[PDB]
């Protein structure tokens, strides 16, 4: 019932004097992040404007030990555009199981995700969408929704019946959003924190991202955390309120929760 706590990327130049030392080299941020800041998973998201590039990684990886493991995001198509053009993902996923199928045969890659955005919304279709999404992909999945819509039961009956993994989510309590529900629909658990920022629709890039989680609101997500993770085999658990190291500040806090 192992639980994985780690952070929604590590590049970050943000993180230098916070918990990353002032002049640590960011060739050397990956190692350490894993060797000593003792995170054991992260989840990326690969992009030409993200670092660390697939093949800057790639090559890293070779210098990474083997209980180091990592989620990805899955390609931009897929989540944000595809199924307002009424498209099938099947190209676009058999291409990026390719790039990522080294990693899955290496025993690295422990779970795709899928985040849909705000303006992503219950139907027929997009529900449709989501089997086509499916059928496109046959390893570890998960879904995470931005949209109120979709806390309904059909969406995990529906989740469920075709082994996809709910991604537990905090985000702000705020009109529209997807709200926290400690669920699960497979044997695995996968949690997303974002943090509670108020002005989420109103902040420029990760300016939406800057909060810093409380000792006690970590405290009740950790208590659902230790009670979902003995009902599945392994949890995933991400902070992504990565705006100046806060998420890598409360990822600590919640590893320092674990270990008693």
């Amino acid at each position: 019932h192992m639980v994985y706590v780690g952070t929604s990327g590590f590049s970050f130049e943000d993180w230098k004097g916070v918990v990353y030392p002032e002049h640590l080299k960011p060739s050397q941020f990956l190692k350490y992040y894993w060797a000593v800041l003792g995170f054991r998973i992260v989840e990326l998201n690969f992009t030409y404007y993200t670092q660390p590039s697939w093949r800057s990684f790639v090559q890293m990886l070779r210098k990474t030990p083997p209980d180091f493991y990592f989620t990805v995001k899955t390609p931009g198509s897929v989540t944000h555009v595809l199924w307002k053009e009424g498209k099938d993902p099947k190209e676009d996923m058999e291409n990026f199981t390719r790039q990522i199928e080294p990693l899955i045969e290496e025993q690295r890659l422990k779970m795709t995700l899928a985040q849909f955005p705000f303006s992503f919304k219950f139907s027929r279709k997009n529900v449709e969408y989501l089997e086509k999404l499916r059928e496109s992909y046959p390893y570890e999945l998960a879904v995470e929704f931005r949209h109120y819509s979709w806390d309904r039961e059909e969406t995990y009956e529906f989740l469920r019946n075709h082994g996809i993994t709910f991604v537990v989510v905090d985000e702000p309590k705020l009109p529209g959003l997807f709200p926290y529900r400690p669920i699960t629909t497979t044997d695995y658990a996968y949690f997303r924190f974002h943090g509670r920022n108020e002005r989420w629709f109103e902040a420029e890039g990760e300016e939406r991202y800057d909060y810093l989680y409380s000792e006690e609101e970590l405290k009740t997500l950790f208590e659902d955390v230790v009670e979902l993770s003995r009902r599945v085999k392994e949890t995933y658990v991400f902070f992504n309120n990565c705006y100046k190291g806060q998420a890598a500040i409360n990822a600590l806090q919640f590893k320092k929760m674990l270990e008693e």
